[PDB]
C-alpha cells in the first residue's frame, strides 16, 4: 500500500495531482549526496557526481539525498510514499559524501552542472554560515537563466536578535525555506533571519532510504523539497511562467503564521499558488 506523508497533504499537493498535475516533464536536481537509483519508489533521469572519492551519482552513502529526492517526488503507484511532484524529472547532483559534507567547489560545480542541462528546479538541502562571491555568482546566473533554486534555511535556531539562515539560502536570488511540525508551529530548530522567505513541514518527515527502505528524518532539508517539487506542480500547470512568477504565487498565497522573522511569509500552499 502507498502512504502519503502528512506533509505532502499539509502543503494541498494532492489536489493538484487529482486534476492530472503531477510535475511531468519538468526537470528538477537535487544537489545533495546522490540518490539511490535503484530504489523500486524512485525514477532517475540522469545526473553527475562532483565528488572526486564518489564518482557515481547513483550511490548515496549517506542517506539524505534518497531521502530528499523522495520527498520531491518518490512515485505515484502501490508502495512506499509518494512524492509532491512524482512525474518530475529526477536529476541526482552529487556534491556531498558519505560524511554529509562536501566543499564549495564541488557545491559549485553542481550549480553550474544544473544551469548548462537547463534543470528547471534546482534543491539545495545544505548550507554553510560563510558565503563566497562563486557561490553568489552560481546562484544569481542561475536565476537569471530562469532556474527556480531553493534551499533549506539552516537548522540554527534562534541566536538573540541575529539572523541564522546559512548560505546559499541567506542570498535574495534564493528562495529559503524555515519548517513547521503538523500543527504549523514552528520547528525549535529552524533558523531565522529577514531572508526567510517560506515554511514547509520539516519534523518526522517519511520519505525513501537507500536499499528499498522508508524513515523519518526533521530538518530544514526535508522542508526544501517540499518547496522544490511545489515549484514542479506549478511549472506543469503553466509551462510559460518564468521563474519569478513561480517565486511569487509561492510566496503571496502562503497562509500567513507568525512574524516573518520566524516563519517568512508563512506556509506554503501549492493549491492556491498553482491557480
Ligand atoms: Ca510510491
Ligand atoms: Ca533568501
Amino acid at each position: 500500500a502507498q502512504s502519503v506523508p502528512y506533509g505532502v497533504s499539509q502543503i494541498k499537493a494532492p489536489a493538484l495531482h487529482s486534476q492530472g498535475y503531477c510535475g511531468s516533464n519538468v526537470k528538477v536536481a537535487v544537489i545533495d549526496s546522490g540518490i539511490d537509483s535503484s530504489h523500486p519508489d524512485l525514477k532517475v533521469a540522469g545526473g553527475a557526481s562532483f565528488v572526486p572519492s564518489e564518482t557515481n551519482p547513483f550511490q548515496d552513502n549517506n542517506s539524505h539525498g534518497t531521502h530528499v529526492a523522495g520527498t520531491v517526488a518518490a512515485l505515484n503507484n502501490s508502495i512506499g510514499v509518494l512524492g509532491v511532484a512524482p512525474c518530475a524529472s529526477l536529476y541526482a547532483v552529487k556534491v556531498l559524501g558519505a560524511d554529509g559534507s562536501g566543499q564549495y567547489s564541488w557545491i559549485i560545480n553542481g550549480i553550474e552542472w544544473a544551469i548548462a542541462n537547463n534543470m528547471d528546479v534546482i534543491n539545495m538541502s545544505l548550507g554553510g554560515p560563510s558565503g563566497s562571491a562563486a557561490l553568489k555568482a552560481a546562484v544569481d546566473k542561475a536565476v537569471a537563466s530562469g532556474v527556480v533554486v531553493v534551499a533549506a534555511a539552516g537548522n540554527e535556531g534562534t541566536s538573540g536578535s541575529s539572523s541564522t539562515v546559512g548560505y546559499p539560502a541567506k542570498y535574495p536570488s534564493v528562495i529559503a525555506v524555515g519548517a513547521v511540525d503538523s500543527s504549523n508551529q514552528r520547528a525549535s530548530f529552524s533558523s531565522v533571519g529577514p531572508e526567510l522567505d517560506v515554511m514547509a513541514p520539516g519534523v518526522s518527515i517519511c520519505s525513501t532510504l537507500p536499499g528499498n527502505k522508508y524513515g523519518a528524518k526533521s530538518g530544514t532539508s526535508m522542508a526544501s523539497p517540499h518547496v522544490a517539487g511545489a515549484a514542479a506542480l506549478i511549472l506543469s500547470k503553466h509551462p510559460n511562467w518564468t521563474n519569478t512568477q513561480v517565486r511569487s504565487s509561492l510566496e503571496n498565497t502562503t497562509t500567513k503564521l507568525g512574524d516573518s522573522f520566524y516563519y517568512g511569509k508563512g506556509l506554503i500552499n501549492v493549491q492556491a499558488a498553482a491557480q
